[PDB]
């Protein structure tokens, strides 16, 4: 891409975890470029936010709906946007932002029901738009070196795919966890083993901290894939001494490989009957794919930010890829795009079908 | 001091081909809490014999069968007081059972039995001859399972939330079930002594044959339970945890903190109060409870290994069968092993992870009787 | 910091190193890079220049050329950094120096103590400052590590183990005590302030005999005042190590360990405790620990962080110096880490050349 | 098979105050290879006659003191053949000689004298006795030590560099040494396994009493070696390294890959191909050498501890002694054990390392006599 996206945000404004890392990531490398955006509901603090950004006084909207007619108006007006505000928002601004011709990055999860996600992705065919979702744990490297030896045959046929992300911050929408964490691993599960496909699932999940009910602060969800392989994902929020707790571990006739969030850089890699091996970030050994990123010599530990740079990288590609009507260079490009959204989405809603219904068997 | 005079034991099995012969002998025989006299060792009386005289075993009193051995021993002053079955697991039940009808307490290589029936019947003569039935969970006998009962108890974790456990380990990645059975229910009894007042109310299993020459028993199986008071409990059971050489864990979660233990790792333990740093508790260590210290043999930092956890849960049978000749209930209830309760439990906890699994993982009363239509 | 610092690069063109500088300098717009001598070739250097914005007039074909013509601009750069071979960080400081601009200069501040010393009085008469990039003093927990050992949590420091010992070449005056020794030696500058070396002795070999009389594997033991010993392990030779780079602090009372692959973590070891381990980001943290946060504990960061977290202090003291005033509050590996960087390397290969004998620190 | 009759055996010492008395037991009598029949158990006579007779050793055979028991025995038709000494470290010396003179084989607790002319004088004896003298630098009992070994020697690091070692821990936070030859000595053996073709030309030490009322003993040393070949050496003796529960370590480093190995976590070996994805190496795994196989006393996964390192040294030792009884010098050879001359090594090493401490850590040769002028 010979020039900066450019670029603008809906929410994310001060004191913004969320907002942060998606403009280092987008920033990074000069791949987006953030010309405008709506920081805060409350318009004053909104601008006093966006100058210190270095955002123009006349652009930094009082709201989504302003920013997107007002941008119109201008020959240098944003191509793009990300959607950092609350889950209850995420369908209407995605579904505004397609209606008015731009590219977007939704944070997760892209909406609450199948049907608004089934809408959301017309639209974004109709208007020949991309729709990324923030499943920035993809981005890092290791991910794409998983991906390769699963499909390359290293671990033989597959047998189960045991994930988790359970954490236990909370310890003291129609879903809490799931939506909030359990996505995460199955992306990563996504990436990892693009051809499983889930045939029917069942789900437990509990309100530890009774008042969220019926909102649920842990989950289990049993699923069977099609072909004989079995999935099991563990959502939490209430994994007391738990930092994150973010893991899969991929099982094959032939040996497992195993991933932690906390330990981005290394993967495990356990041939049956041979000594364990750990594979490092950055090294020789990695398929090519797995190297293309390293943005420092191995050893150096990254970390999330450049995972998140590198998925942003991505959402670049398809949106140029797109524009200019580069079919080949499209479909070279692997990114959380709107139907893994539409997955997210209803993944959750089948878990909480079954959760609702005493955790009986789901067809996926 | 408490075992003034070694139990005359003997063993089913555990000869020349036994591969779990070894482990009974050592941990038996540590510090001369048992001594060996007798036995009905190999199918094959020559080689039986053989073995049993290299064992320093009166040739006499090196049996055919079990119940030759259990009608001749029965005869004499010297005769055995103790017997440890280590024959293939479909003789357990009939062993076990002549064994306590000729009066003598019994260790069993794990599982009991097949049914709950019939390890209800043990349970039943059990009581009837005053015997004990030791059942052989050996990776109780850890002294850092007893640090995390008294943490659990002294309410370190807040109130307990999840149980979870896993045995899976992949070495075969190439009676009713396999892998729940074989390897399923170890972390379970470890559930068992850190949680004796968690009593589970339903479960569902989901069970697998990968390697499908070996249906309907399973290489795999995964079970959900809740247990009363609203706690989950989970066991990943596995012989095809490819890469994996053992992989027993078990992690206690509660409102205020969490416990881990990992049998490939039994001299930590870790402790992570939630908002806290995460801590690691060393075998042998000053800050443990005397209950977990007991049992020491040597001191912290060289590392003891499951040949000291047999020999102390070996040592905990000795003293349940010296209470119980005794007719000591109070002494005896003071014995933390894994006896015939323990024993039956695990009978059923099988039975009904299978049930589930055979009926399309349907949740299932832990006790009672479940139905399709009632 | 209302406004970025004007900054420059020298060197550092079509090289990672160059890409961490500027990753960390324009992070949170700290600094905004302006000019360059980004290479060698005029043609790529202004290639790569121009990739990454700059006017191409300001593309510059050499260092001097650069801070000749920047100095008639009223949007002059005010600092450069220099990332190009070390046998020119010395003459390219000095030049940076007289030209009144502020400096940060890549690990080796120079050769020689006599440079060295030159160059720290070129500083304090320009008033201007040399940052060293220890970079690795940016990550949180070792402010963390420096808290713990202030408030007395170690009791009396006896030992002090450091270690950079990599293995990729298994196959100046020194080589890794100079590379790699140096970096966890001003970690315990940071953890330990007031720890003084009365005397060291130091072993070098060169296992790749090609590199001789350059070390590529190094020993270094030392008697600080007041009885606490210290130990330096440098390598690159140390086959299956992606980095090694530890730290540990070993008091009367605990120890605490710290490894540069797993910088989010700090090892807390209390004798007679359960041993400890303490995450970046977490609320029993020391407040000065947790301020450069950028994201929530659980989430790792990464090098890139450490490396923005240094160059922001760089900023501060760059900032305080200008407005002369505020600078005693930041802490910094400044022109006196460096000079000390080059003493250290310079006493152990006296050390090494007289096989071992030991040598007065200063 | 190989040890067809237990080995007579008494110990000097270990008895019911003694804190090495129990492993040296549970070593020896593993498997039969040794039985108990002797003993000086005790200063104390009273003490020493009823600790040795829960023991089942005859009140005859309880002796006041080592002299009286060789002396006696001696006359004996079924006398002691070895005896361990378990002794304070200034005893070892007197009562190993006597020992030898009386024609007894010896296994002696580290280390096994204080100087080495002593060392010389007992290895003469030797000798001249045709006796053993174990010591027990029991650590190398472990299987992975000798996996090392194997893979050291079929060149799978390349050529050796550097040799770090390290036994470490804090401990006490709060003869010519102390760590030096009560540590350090652990894991030097390990490297004479490891690398026994590797020979120390000359090394400097530097050795600290923190707790100053310990000098001039140390209570933590530093030790640099230079090798003959060019490869070089640490080791870092301390009791001093707050927070460490042993802390005992060995990393060999070649030119092509290294090799870790943990005290702590005794059945896992690291091995580093530089390059190449670390592994990890596990005890009783099908790719291990034979020789770090036969040992096995359980299948991998489950973890063995050191218990059963000292148990395989103690068998060592008795088929040292075999061999020796045959005067078969060739088979003799074949057994890997830490015998006179480790022993003789092990002496050597700490008097060298203090005579460099004491001189303020100048180099002087491992071999020969260092001057200060000549
Ligand atoms: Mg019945
Ligand atoms: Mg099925
Ligand atoms: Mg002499
Ligand atoms: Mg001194």
């Amino acid at each position: 891409i010979p020039q900066p996206i450019r670029w603008a945000m809906v929410g994310g404004g001060s004191q913004s975890q969320i907002g942060y890392i998606h403009r280092c990531a987008a920033l990074r490398d000069n791949t987006f470029v953030l010309v405008a955006g709506a920081f805060d509901i409350d318009p004053i603090r909104g601008s006093a936010f966006g100058e210190q950004l270095g955002v123009d006084s006349e652009r930094c909207y009082a709201d989504y709906l302003s920013m997107f007619e007002q941008e119109a108006r201008r020959a240098d007006g944003i191509q793009a946007v990300s959607i950092a505000t609350p889950n209850g928002t995420h369908y209407s601004i995605t579904k505004a932002a397609l209606e008015a011709g731009l590219h977007v990055v939704c944070e997760k999860p892209l909406c609450f029901t199948v049907e608004q996600a089934e809408n959301l992705r017309e639209l974004s065919h109709k208007h020949n738009r991309i729709v990324g979702v923030t499943y920035g744990y993809a981005g890092h490297q290791l991910i794409e070196q998983a991906r390769e030896m699963i499909a390359a045959g290293e671990l033989g046929d597959v047998r189960m795919v045991h994930m988790q992300f359970a954490h236990g911050f909370h310890s003291a929408g129609p879903s809490y966890v799931l939506g909030d964490v359990g996505t995460h691993p199955l992306y990563l599960s996504e990436v990892m083993l693009p051809d499983l496909k889930i045939k029917r699932l069942m789900c437990s999940r509990q309100s530890f901290v009774a008042s969220r009910a019926p909102l649920e602060d842990n989950a289990y969800t049993l699923m069977e894939y099609e072909g004989g392989a079995m999935g099991m994902v563990w959502s939490s929020a209430v994994n007391a001494g738990s930092m994150h707790g973010q893991k899969i571990r991929v099982i094959g006739s032939r040996a497992s490989l195993e991933w932690w969030d906390e330990r981005p850089n290394q993967l495990s890699f356990e041939v049956q009957g041979q000594p364990a091996q750990i594979l490092e970030r950055g090294m020789g050994y990695l398929h090519p794919n797995a190297l293309i990123d390293d943005r420092i010599g191995g050893g150096h530990p990254e970390g999330l930010f450049e995972a998140w740079a590198n998925l942003y990288y991505r959402f670049a590609l398809a949106m140029d890829a797109t524009d200019r009507s580069d079919t080949q260079a499209l479909s070279a490009v692997r990114y959380p795009g709107i139907d893994a959204g539409v997955e997210g989405v209803r993944w959750v809603e089948r878990c909480v079908l079954s959760a609702d219904n005493d955790s009986i068997w789901v067809a996926y």
